């Protein structure tokens, strides 16, 4: 079930059972070992009513993806993860 | 694994993978696509020390279930969905 | 997919679902039916950046594992659970 950082080989970031569907990007509930870069934008985020982060893997620091995080309270997921699909591996 | 509301179809609002076992109603420890109506009550809860907002499709407004938010911090899960079943799609 | 407290039988604590690497202990995104016993410490903490707090069954008071909890931010997970793998059945 492991998807890897695809840069290191070695580090999980997420599994196949965190995965959801919100509607290349994977969107996931939970991830792991990754450090965020900056504070969150809602500038083109893909996921209206979402802001993103940046996130990096904290071993190699390969860009994997976004923390997204819901603007307004009654909204659900509060946070989830959008990951690039080509940075993990399987 | 998808579970989708029964009313619009299209809109999934939990998976397989998030069902777990807290003791009709499916608990889940994530969910998505649901608007929150209202504050947290107490109120003829039907898991003592957890309070429930009413969650909604945000497609179709079709009323799915509750968020259950833990009154105590002491307690495993902080929070959770309390699913009707009959409201979703596969069994 | 179940995994209950070995000792009183019924109670779930945690599914296989939401089994995760960080890297005898499990170490899972989501558990239930936990109680938490004390304040988060590092003292000796198996996770570096992670404090824990002893978690038991809250049916039997069986000690299962422990809340770990981030002690920044930018960490992911915030929380998991490591819970001694002989304290569950499956
Ligand atoms: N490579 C660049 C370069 C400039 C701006 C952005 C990106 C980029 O990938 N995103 C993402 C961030 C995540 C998101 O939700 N929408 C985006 O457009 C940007 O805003
Ligand atoms: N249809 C009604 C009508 C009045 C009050 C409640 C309901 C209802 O479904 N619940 C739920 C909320 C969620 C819960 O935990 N227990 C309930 O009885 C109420 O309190
Ligand atoms: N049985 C004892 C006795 C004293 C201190 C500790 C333990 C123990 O199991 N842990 C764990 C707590 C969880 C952890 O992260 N590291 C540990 O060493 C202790 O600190
Ligand atoms: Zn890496
Ligand atoms: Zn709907
Ligand atoms: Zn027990």
């Amino acid at each position: 079930t492991s998807l890897c950082c695809k840069q290191c080989q070695e580090t999980e970031i997420t599994t196949k059972n965190e995965i959801f569907s919100l509607s290349e990007t994977l969107t996931v509930y939970k991830a792991s070992n990754l450090n965020l870069i900056g504070r969150p934008s809602t500038v083109h985020s893909w996921f209206p009513g979402y802001a993103w982060t940046i996130a990096q893997c904290k071993i190699c620091a390969s860009h994997i993806g976004w923390k997204f995080t819901a603007t307004k309270k009654d909204m659900s997921p509060q946070k989830f993860w959008g990951l690039t699909r080509s940075a993990l591996l399987p």
